[PDB]
């Protein structure tokens, strides 16, 4: 009874650093090494997909110094994952990102595209509204060019047009104590089981992941 | 603790645990389902007193058709009690969901309940009845496609604000979602509308859900308020 697709809201990094008396940048430096560790663990448990929320469409509203740091820091994707054995995809609006980050992201996707193990989907400049809106625009355009009728518009069509693809998350884990999805995968989370923990992302370990999975299994047996 | 000055404007409710409550008392499932609207009305009365403006209650999902035909027929017949429960209550009632696939008598009862309570100035109860999140997004999308092909809007008018206006469940979106019964999912309830909603899950079965449990959800919500 292992979940095939886990979604992760990787919250608590800033709080982790501030509570420790560290610069906020120190919390953020743990983001990808921690995600990489979670991928290795999950891969060995048989988990096939992880979709991880790294930067929302709202996070542009953060302090420019933190946003610039993050945007620079995200360029380390390639070193972290290029030779890790994980298949990496990024979802979200890539064209807002600095061109060098766009290049770095394309490079990571390209070099890992033939990896056969765990598929890691990183949501970067992503929001559920915006996923649904781009899909809708795509459906309207196809209707406007005679490629589809109004009767063709169904769940399956949306599933094809959305950025985060089937199969949908079985389990969502959010670190950092808040019980919200914060405009992550709205359509895709319709039947996903939620697990919320006060544990901050940089403290989230193997034992924390196993507790979440155990909790999912019990809930799956019940429901 | 309960801050009168920070009530959520909008609570969404997933009213689960009615069937399991019946089996725990030895009773037939029908006995569980018959506490649904009386409990919902009680929740409305408590909420009105606290100053809550809107409740959206998940009564029947688009996937609940797949249940035992006995249970489905019983519910549809029972949903007719909506008029007796609410017509004289001071609550303003609206239904969302695909109304045309319900039995005809239920459709006229819904229309009558909406018409007789539309003048009420208090709490607005939105009953989600044959509703789903997929459904709401798809019907909005079909409506936007219709307008597009008739020259009434351009692809670049398609944005969050437009979508808010085409969906059946409207702004303001739920501040807080309470789900009774112990499952920790949203089960295709108000998907778009739950993007920032605080979730509260309890093992308490819906028929046992009371004023203390509700105030507990709200205090929790008040403790997590930010932005
Ligand atoms: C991007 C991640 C991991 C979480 C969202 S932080 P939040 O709950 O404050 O929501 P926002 O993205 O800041 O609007």
């Amino acid at each position: 009874l292992m979940p095939k697709h886990i979604a992760l809201i990787m919250d608590g990094n800033r709080r982790w650093a501030k509570d420790k008396g560290l610069d906020v940048s120190e919390g953020y430096k743990h983001l990808f090494p921690k995600l990489k560790e979670i991928c290795d663990i999950s891969s060995k448990l048989g988990i096939q997909v992880i979709t991880a929320f790294a930067f929302s469409t709202e996070n542009w509203k953060r302090a420019k110094g933190e946003v610039d740091f993050l945007m620079q820091m995200f360029e380390e994707l390639y070193d972290e994952f290029s030779r890790s054995g994980v298949r990496v995809s990024i979802i979200g609006c890539k064209t807002d990102l600095p061109m060098t980050l766009q290049k770095c992201i394309a490079l990571t996707e390209e070099t890992t595209k033939g990896n056969k193990g765990l598929h890691l989907v990183i949501a970067l400049n992503y929001g559920g509204y915006y996923d649904i809106l781009q899909a809708t625009k795509s459906i309207v355009n196809k209707a406007m060019n005679g490629l589809l009728d109004v009767e063709d518009i169904n769940k399956n069509l949306f599933d094809q047009e959305l950025e985060s693809k089937c199969p949908n998350p079985d389990l969502l884990i959010r670190t950092g104590g808040d019980q919200r999805v914060s405009n992550f995968l709205l359509w895709q989370l319709a039947y996903t089981e939620f697990y919320f923990t006060k544990t901050l992302f940089p403290d989230f370990g193997e034992e924390d992941l196993k507790e979440a999975i155990i909790n999912f299994q019990q809930r799956h047996r019940r429901f």
